[PDB]
DNA sequence: GCGATCAGCG
DNA sequence: ACGCTGATCGCA
């Protein structure tokens, strides 16, 4: 039904200086996969393009890489990353319908074109699933109706940019769409085709290691059973640990017995084998995610892992990284940290360096909440979370454990955002009156972030929404439910959306900030990863000097907030050496 | 496919 | 009965 050239060669009129451009990756994973199809849609009519002559057309690739040629697409990221994989440059992106809807609404879960196209009324376009279908019968459909459905996506795209710029704008976000989240796409991009590279031989060994030392660590449970069984199966686990060993139940499932690792740590006291279990968890954690997962998805020619970072899921602004996860990446415990030997820089005489924001989220509370007593702890760079210990376990600095400090630290972020009582008492193994009281003391020392938290759940309750402090947003309309499950839900989202979400934009402007700087000083230091609040770089080993000074400074100074922000830093030879 | 579980970030 | 995630695994 809609009306384009089926092109057999480029033309000029193909490349305008503004068009709609689709740039069609059928595979999940965008990472070195094809591009089955090209649209183009401009003042000058309708295009479909087979990639083998558009892509080698050097017409239409300098045309791609001309910044002042300015393309809107749908997850340009997607298309940039597959034609870095072409070996072809893509510039001049200047609107990006994905991530449009995700700012508008980011609980519409928009995942293509017509989801998006939906929210303004506009249905002259298929979803891709109706196209290419799913699952197992995933297919290409034949050139007429694949040249269709992508002309279609690209005229959906061309008219859609401006009713979704001019609700961007009446909702204060079209700067963060065109200053903050499509420059930091490309910056992505950037940072997931370069990859990080793996050292396989160290990770294999780990994993031969790792066996011999589950095979044992199963046999000394299957003598503490007594029996043999499997370890896996929570009927047959439950029937050792509750029946056979008869052991309290502190924890029921929709399914079942709990064996969650917190009821496991408050049975050890009952039963040496629950401690084994753990241990036997943990050790197979690591082999079959971070030893063979990861082998599974390192690329076999540049032994480099190319994660993705989807920048429009999460409700928070936050990123999210897949196949791998490279946010996630084992740390606390040394048998797992040791992981990280294995992540390694992708030239010889290059270093890993890795920059993160000190107790980034509380720094936001203070300054969002105005909180006399918490602005005056920050700008006496005091560590919160360590002094939050010294109180819990009433001990003195010096005597604060790591382990100590990351309790506390679910402590503090646990209070702020909503935690009761009862939570509180079971996260510390303390009593639940002893938990209220603490909660009380807390509130009473910050009495600004208590108002906060009422006033919040106050403004979302008015407004249906709430907002960070780049005019993210987020909508909650169980706000008002009659439901108190529900309600309370929404009211911790209220609570914490603001304070993580505000961290997001931060790190982000953060990011655009870091890359501008390495390019005006020529640096070849480049980013790999973000972590939330961390930045993962590389870098020859004789920039280290200057990025010790830059690095730093470039976070710090991304936004200017009522409390500094602080940043610590190290670097070494391996990601777990920088640390 | 989902729920439980567990790895990270706060 | 703090929040935001992704990968794996058994299936009660
Ligand atoms: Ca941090």
């Amino acid at each position: 039904k809609m009306a384009f050239t089926l092109a057999d060669r480029v033309t000029e009129e193909m490349l305008a200086d503004k068009a709609a451009l689709v740039v069609e990756v059928v595979e999940e994973n965008y990472h070195d996969a094809p591009i089955v199809g090209i649209a183009v849609v401009n003042e000058h009519g309708r295009f479909f393009l087979r990639p083998e002559t558009a892509l080698a057309d050097p017409q239409f690739v300098a045309w791609l890489g001309d910044e002042t040629k300015k393309k809107s697409m749908f997850d340009s990221k997607r298309a940039a990353v597959a034609l870095k994989w072409k070996g072809i440059e893509l510039c001049g992106v200047s609107f990006d319908l994905l991530l449009a809807a995700y700012l508008l609404d980011p609980a519409q879960g928009v995942d293509d074109v017509a989801a998006a196209a939906k929210m303004k009324q506009y249905e002259a376009v298929r979803p891709d699933e109706a196209v290419y279908g799913k699952g197992a019968k995933r297919a290409v459909p034949d050139e007429p109706v694949l040249a269709e459905h992508l002309v279609r996506k690209a005229a959906a795209i061309w008219e859609l940019e401006r009713p979704f710029l001019d609700e961007l704008r009446r909702n204060e976000q079209d700067r963060l769409l065109v200053e903050l989240e499509q420059p930091l796409s490309s910056i992505l991009a950037e940072m997931e085709f370069a990859g990080v590279k793996v050292d396989t031989k160290r990770l294999e060994q780990m994993g031969k290691e790792l066996a011999e030392q589950l095979g044992t660590v199963e046999q000394r449970i299957y003598e503490l059973a007594g029996q043999e069984f499997n370890i896996n199966s929570p009927k047959q686990l439950g029937v050792i640990l509750f029946e056979k060993l008869q052991l309290p139940v502190l924890k029921k499932t929709k399914t079942g017995y709990s064996t969650s690792a917190d009821v496991l740590e408050k049975l050890a006291p009952y039963h040496e084998i629950v401690e084994n279990i753990l241990h036997y968890r943990q050790l197979g954690k690591l082999q079959s995610t971070y030893i063979e997962g990861l082998l599974k998805v390192v690329r076999p020619a540049t032994k480099k892992v190319h994660t993705i970072f989807n920048q429009a899921l999460t409700q928070t602004g936050r990123l999210s990284s897949t196949e791998p996860n490279l946010q996630n990446i084992p740390i606390r415990l040394e048998e797992g940290r040791k992981i990280r030997q294995a992540f390694v820089p992708s030239e010889s005489d290059w270093l890993i360096f890795a920059a993160d924001y000190s107790q980034i989220e509380l720094r936001v509370l203070a300054h969002i909440a105005e909180d006399d007593n918490l602005m005056e702890a920050f700008r006496r760079d005091l560590d919160i979370h360590t002094k939050t210990a010294m109180d819990i376990f009433q001990v003195s600095e010096d005597e604060v454990t790591p382990n100590m400090r990351r309790q506390a630290k679910a402590v503090n972020f646990g209070i702020v955002y909503g935690i009761s009582d009862y939570g509180l008492a079971q996260n510390l193994n303390i009593s639940r009156k002893e938990a209220a009281e603490f909660i009380e003391r807390y509130f009473e020392s910050f009495p600004g972030v208590k108002r906060y938290m009422e006033n919040i759940v106050q403004e979302a309750k008015q407004k249906g929404y709430v907002t960070t402090l780049l005019h993210r947003r987020r909508y909650l309309p169980d706000i008002t439910s009659r439901n108190f499950n529900v309600r309370s839900f929404a009211e911790r989202m209220a609570m914490n959306t603001p304070i993580q979400g505000s961290a997001a934009d931060i790190i982000k402007k953060a990011m655009i900030d870091l890359n501008a700087r390495l390019k005006e000083e020529r640096l070849q230091a480049h980013l790999l990863l973000q972590v939330h609040d961390e930045l993962i770089l590389e870098a020859p080993k004789e920039e280290m000097e200057r990025l010790c000074r830059l690095v730093p400074e470039v976070m710090e100074q991304a936004v200017t907030l009522r409390v500094p922000l602080k940043v610590d830093y190290h670097y070494g030879s391996t990601w777990y050496d920088a640390k």
